[PDB]
C-alpha cells in the first residue's frame, strides 16, 4: 500500500491521479524554512489506491509529479500547502494549481483554536484518531515509512469533512478563493514580497 | 466635467463605464477604519468622459455603483483597493469583481519604497506631477469638487505605466494573480480571519 519511489511519481500512480482527479501531498524536510531547508520526500496519496514516497534525487526533476502539481484536473489537499509549496517552489520552480488545505481551512473555521489547526488537532476532532527523523538515510525503515504516509491518508476525509462544515456556514465559497491564492502567496514569498495587501 | 450625484451613480455613467470596459474609483470616508467610519462619497471616472462624486445616502442602496463594482467586464481602477473596498463592502455589502490597485502593483515593483507605493508618490516618479475635510456638509464646495476628482483622474495613466512596468519584469502575472484576491482578502478582513495563510 505503500512504495518508496526513487526521483519521480511512478508512471502509474500518474495514471491513477488522472483517474481520481484529486489527491493528497505532503513532505518531509531537513527543517521548517522552504527556502533554506532541504527537501527530502514527497507524499502523494490516491484515495482507494495507496501511498507513494518519493524521494527527492537532487539530479533529477521529478516530472510526474510536477504534471501532477501543475495539473488543473487533479486536485491537490494538503494539511499546510503554503508550507510544502514553498519547498516544491524552490527547489523545482513548480508552480502548483487546484491546491486546498486543511490549515487554510480550520482557519477560516475556528480562527482562534491554533490546536485545531493542526492536521493532529483535526484528525482528533473530527475523526477521533490521535496521530502518533534522518529522511535522507541510504534506506528508509518500516518505522520512517509508515510514518511518512499517515498524514496524506488521514487527509482525504478530514477535507471531506472541512468542506461540509464550511458550506453548512456559508465559507465555502471564501475558502475556494483562499485556496485558488494559495501558488501566489507562495509566490509573494519566494520573492521575499511580504503583504501586499497592505495600506 | 464633474457632477455631484445624490445617492447613486448616473444611468448615462453606467451606460459610459460599460462602453469604456475600465473605471478608476476611490472614497471619502471620516476616518481610517472601513468597518467603523463613515462612508461619505465614492469617486467614479471613467477615462475620456469625466468623473462623478457619488453622495452616500444612507437610506438608498447605490443600485447602478454596486453594479460597476460587480461587474465581470468592467475593471475598477484603485489606488488603495483593500481600504476603499472594505468601506463598500462594510457600508454596501459589496462584493467586487475585477478590481485593480495602483498600491498593490506598487508594492511588487517597490515593497521596501513606502513613499512610492502611494498615489502622490507614483504620480511624482511616473509622471512628474505634485499632487496637493468635512464630506458630509449640507452642500460640497468648488474645493472640495475639485480635490475629490483628482486621484480618480489621474489614476489611468499610473496603472497603464505600472503595468508596462510588471510586464518588463515578468511580475505582472504575479499583479493579476494578487488583483484577482484583493475581494477574497476584504472579505477576511470582514469577517476578522486574519492571515489564514501562515503555518
Amino acid at each position: 500500500t505503500v512504495v518508496v519511489r526513487d526521483g519521480d511519481l511512478s508512471s502509474s500512480f500518474l495514471a491513477a491521479a488522472r483517474q481520481c482527479g484529486r489527491v493528497t501531498i505532503d513532505t518531509e524536510t531537513t527543517g521548517l524554512s522552504p527556502k533554506i531547508d532541504g527537501l527530502c520526500t514527497v507524499q502523494l496519496h490516491v484515495p482507494g489506491v495507496g501511498t507513494e514516497i518519493v524521494r527527492v534525487d537532487p539530479t533529477l526533476q521529478p516530472t510526474r509529479l510536477l504534471q501532477v502539481l501543475a495539473a488543473e484536473e487533479i486536485v491537490k489537499g494538503f494539511h499546510h500547502a503554503v508550507f510544502d509549496l514553498g519547498f516544491l517552489r524552490h527547489t523545482f520552480q513548480s508552480k502548483a494549481r487546484s491546491v486546498v488545505c486543511s490549515k487554510v481551512a480550520a482557519k477560516i473555521l475556528w480562527p482562534h483554536d491554533k490546536d485545531r489547526q493542526s492536521l493532529a488537532g483535526l484528525a482528533h476532532l473530527l475523526l477521533g484518531v490521535v496521530l502518533d527523523s534522518d529522511w535522507s538515510q541510504p534506506e528508509l525503515t518500516k518505522t520512517q515509512v509508515h510514518y511518512a504516509a499517515v498524514d496524506v491518508e488521514i487527509l482525504p476525509p478530514i477535507l471531506d469533512e472541512l468542506d461540509r462544515l464550511l458550506s453548512e456556514r456559508q465559507l465555502r465559497e471564501l475558502a475556494v478563493a483562499c485556496w485558488h491564492h494559495i501558488p501566489a502567496h507562495v509566490e509573494l514569498l519566494e520573492h521575499n514580497l511580504g503583504d501586499v495587501f497592505t495600506y
